[PDB]
DNA sequence: ATTGAGGCTGGTCATGGCGCTCATAAATCTGGTATACTTACCCACATTGGGGCTGATTCTG
């Protein structure tokens, strides 16, 4: 989130929940699949093995 | 107890598969950005310590 208010811009007349949710899913994903085995694996191949 | 030959001590010449080193390259590993709108999870005992009384000696209106 804090990522996403670093770049938000409001001009564009879309709300801020639509910008940020891309932001945030992103950042858990890339989270999830770094830091939650004990034997770490490449995020290309969680997403072949997913 | 000598001088005439064999067996055995010195080095020749490369030789040959092995190992370390150079370089190429596609597969593997990392970082990065997505814009209709989504807003508060889900058993039974014994002992010591803390907090609320319970008087019981000091002082009071």
């Amino acid at each position: 989130l804090m990522k996403a208010v670093d770049k938000f811009e409001y001009r564009r007349g879309y709300k801020f929940s639509t910008y940020a949710t891309w932001w945030i899913r992103q950042a858990i994903t890339r989270s999830i699949a770094d830091q939650a085995r004990t034997i770490r694996i490449p995020v290309h191949m969680i997403e072949t093995i997913n």
